[PDB]
């Protein structure tokens, strides 16, 4: 239904490590969107698991994880919403639910995946919370979660990476998505999420087993590209005998007003196209920002989340625009995963490529589209 593209790029330096020989067979990546990372209040069901499919829909299967690494995809990305699942003062896991968590990761583990979990939709005062104001709670929730959780998996194998937290930032703030780095609240923001990625980094080592060497991704203000290249970033100190076991998380649906912006807001586009350098500027232009400050000094470098929705069935705007960032981000030494949030029609963000429910490929150009390039 759609041609795929020939990308010509040509391939950057990239450091001979052990960290990006690990980012390199990682491959790509597919998200379990909206699956433990739905997060809401007031629940019309009793049966806390029933949050694994409120938005998504369909139970996870081995037969589905099966369909992702047959796809091509080496990695999994489970992102986990944990403030609905704790009780008690010190946010104590329900079991039930790390248990489901549990049996997901090991569908991937199966399959021989890499597999990254993390904390998602739990950027609340009481819960994760970058300023000074609810620092000292902040703290004591990522000590929490990630001691129950790192405890869980600490004899699983490297192909199980940790990701502090998602998208860390101010919420109902003209600063949610945006930092003026003039200004001190968000100077404070910006102090707080590293201070918080130092405590994430010594909680996990601090349990032992392979939680010493695991590898970990730490993102800055809101996974932005932008806030880890500020020169207020800082990589977190890791006690691990091993070298450079620490990788930049970003995200970046970009362009955005093609990717990511609604199709009926101002402003919004659908067309994507490989011979346009306006639509290949903002993809180039990051990622050699990343290459520039990291990959290119040997640190690696993971986009735990593109994609572009669907906007009124755009699907060869989407088959190059897949393409085209798989191949930058390779060429750069980056490895990519894809939103795919199991939503396909309605008002939503619909990013699905794979129907849970029929175990079949929506957009199989999409995903061909990535793999031709992936290597
Ligand atoms: O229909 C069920 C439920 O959907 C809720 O909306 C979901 C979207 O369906 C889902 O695609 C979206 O996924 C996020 C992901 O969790 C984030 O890590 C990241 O967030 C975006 C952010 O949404 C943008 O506003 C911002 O500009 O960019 C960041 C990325 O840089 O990316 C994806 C895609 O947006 O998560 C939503 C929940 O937060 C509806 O809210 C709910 O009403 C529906 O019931």
């Amino acid at each position: 239904r759609a041609k795929i593209p020939e990308i010509k790029i040509a391939s950057r330096k990239i450091p001979n490590n052990a960290a990006l020989k690990f980012v390199k067979d990682m491959k790509i990546g597919w998200n379990l969107g909206n699956t433990f990372d739905a997060a809401f209040e007031n629940p019309s069901f009793d049966d806390e698991l029933l949050y694994e499919t409120a938005w998504c829909g369909v139970k996870t299967t081995k037969q589905m994880i099966d369909t992702v690494k047959k796809a091509g995809f080496n990695t999994i990305r489970i992102p986990v919403s944990w403030h609905n699942h704790v009780t008690g003062s010190n946010f104590t896991i329900s079991k039930r639910w790390l248990d489901r968590v549990q049996q997901v990761v090991d569908y991937a583990m199966k399959n021989k995946m890499y597999v990254i979990i993390n904390i998602h939709h739990d950027i609340m005062p009481g819960y994760y919370y970058p300023n000074s104001q609810h620092l000292q709670t902040s703290i004591k929730y990522v000590k929490s979660i990630w001691t129950q959780v790192a405890t869980r998996f600490k004899n699983y194998n490297d192909h199980l990476i940790f990701e502090a937290v998602n998208q860390p930032r101010l919420t109902g703030s003209r600063f949610e998505w945006w930092l003026d780095m003039n200004n001190p609240e968000c100077r404070d923001a910006v102090e707080a999420i590293n201070k918080l990625n130092q405590v994430f980094v010594d909680t996990v080592r601090s349990t032992g087993g392979n939680n010493v060497s695991r590898y970990l991704m730490v993102p800055g203000y809101a996974a932005a590209p932008e806030y880890v290249l500020i020169d207020e970033f800082k990589i977190p100190k890791d006690s691990s005998k091993y070298k450079n076991r620490i990788i930049i998380s970003v995200h970046a649906y970009r362009p955005y007003n093609f990717a990511l912006q609604a199709p009926n807001e101002s402003g919004s586009v659908s067309e994507w196209s490989v011979n346009s350098e306006e639509s290949r500027r903002d993809i180039d232009y990051f990622m050699d920002k990343l290459y520039d400050k990291f990959v290119s000094k040997g640190i690696p470098v993971v986009i735990g989340e593109f994609g572009a929705r669907d906007k009124n069935g755009n699907l060869q705007s989407r088959v190059e625009f897949a393409a085209y960032y798989v191949r930058a981000a390779r060429a750069r030494g980056i490895t990519c995963c894809w939103w795919d949030n199991n939503a396909f029609y309605g008002n939503g963000e619909n990013f699905g490529l794979l129907d849970r429910k029929t175990l079949k490929w929506v957009y199989p150009e999409i995903v061909s589209a990535m793999m031709k390039y992936a290597r």
